């Protein structure tokens, strides 16, 4: 009821990369995460939600089943025939325990959004890897392997309504290529991203990112892309975003559940991403969010690298579905920036009233 749930099962640290030790999408994320829950006192103010395995049948939610049966098959491949597979696809590695650690990431999810959904919570956090919002209906990607946000929406619809409106907000830096491509033409699924864009330069490299990627039929103004280009943003940007966009159309959305695609590489000091988010701006972010479908939020890891900033900004997410006080929180914003929010402004107001 008045509580928060939270997932993390260590046997999703046995995916790993055999070839470089060292690939920033350690095992260690995950468990360094849940001990920087433990250091504040988090952990024992949360209900614990088992982890379990997605079902084939679940993936099919948005995978098709040749991608399932591909996946699959690399639990009994030898090293030479991961590296074989793992090179069909942009910016992946795959390890024997790889297909099971994807099963217990999505599985984490469905039974957060399950006690969400049943109100035995209010709200989640599923401290799970590997990712999954660059993971396609019929290919892995980007160190995702199936699109965990993606089939915990559909999940959800499954045990309630296929109409549930559900909110996907991913602010991992990076722009959710496969969340955009599963629901582009779906009007129940509002999916809103943050990310580094460059012009295509940064991953995944694709003008899919743009802010004039809407949706298509009746997911029209379903999509919302917020690209930032020039310039390491942070604190005031997102806040600026937030205020301009995200909040206004989830707002007029309505939605029944929010999910957060949370990677932490925007954060201030992540290798991969450039950015200075603050713990304390994920914190205002989430508190944000806590707003909106009466506080049914679940809070899913994407990406972030930098280990202290990734245990610091997930641990201050949960403080704040906690209840926690928001923290105190800047300057005026990145030139380029105020040209990124107008840009999307522009491309959205024809289907949000708020934004006109
Ligand atoms: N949420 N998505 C992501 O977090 C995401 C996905 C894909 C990439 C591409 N990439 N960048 N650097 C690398 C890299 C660095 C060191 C060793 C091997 N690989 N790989 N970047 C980020
Ligand atoms: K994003
Ligand atoms: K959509
Ligand atoms: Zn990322």
């Amino acid at each position: 009821s008045p509580i928060t749930g939270l997932v993390y099962d260590q046997r999703m640290m046995l995916h790993h990369n055999m070839w470089d030790s060292h690939h920033p999408e350690l095992p260690q994320r995950i468990s360094r995460i849940f001990s920087r829950h433990e250091e504040l006192r988090l952990l024992s103010r949360c209900h614990r939600i088992p982890a379990r395995l997605a079902t084939e049948e679940e993936l099919a939610l948005c995978h098709s089943s040749k991608h399932i049966s591909i996946i699959k098959s690399s639990e009994h491949m030898k090293p030479r025939d991961l590296n074989r597979l793992g090179d069909e696809y942009n910016s992946i590695f795959i390890s024997n325990e790889s297909y099971t650690c994807a099963l217990l990431a999505a599985g984490s999810c469905f039974n957060s959004a399950q006690a969400i959904l049943t109100g035995q919570v209010r709200n989640a956090v599923a401290i799970v890897r590997p990712p999954g919002h660059h993971a396609e209906k019929d290919t892995a990607c980007g160190f995702c392997f199936f699109n965990t946000a993606a089939l915990t929406a559909r999940y959800a619809q499954s045990i309630t309504r296929e109409s549930l409106r559900v909110l996907i907000v991913d602010w991992d830096v990076h722009h959710g290529n496969g969340t955009q491509h599963i629901f582009e033409e779906d009007d129940s699924v509002l999916y809103i991203s943050l990310h580094r864009y460059e012009d295509g330069a940064f991953f995944p490299n694709s003008e899919d990112a743009n802010y004039d990627k809407v949706g298509l039929g009746k997911g029209r103004g379903y999509n919302v892309n917020i690209p930032w280009n020039g310039g390491k943003m942070g604190d005031p940007e997102y806040m600026a975003a937030f205020h301009h966009l995200v909040m206004p159309i989830a707002r007029e959305f309505a939605p029944e559940l929010v999910l957060v695609s949370a990677g932490f590489d925007a954060a201030r000091g992540d290798p991969l991403g450039g950015f200075q988010v603050t713990p304390e701006g994920y914190a205002h972010l989430t508190h944000q969010l806590m707003s909106l479908a009466a506080g049914r939020v679940l809070i899913i890891l994407e990406g972030g690298y930098n280990l202290t900033s990734i245990s610091e900004s997930m641990s201050m997410c949960t403080s704040m579905l906690l209840g926690d006080s928001p923290p105190s929180l800047l300057t005026p914003l990145k030139t380029s920036a105020t040209v990124s929010i107008n840009n999307v402004l522009r491309a959205h107001a024809p289907f949000w009233s708020s934004l006109r």
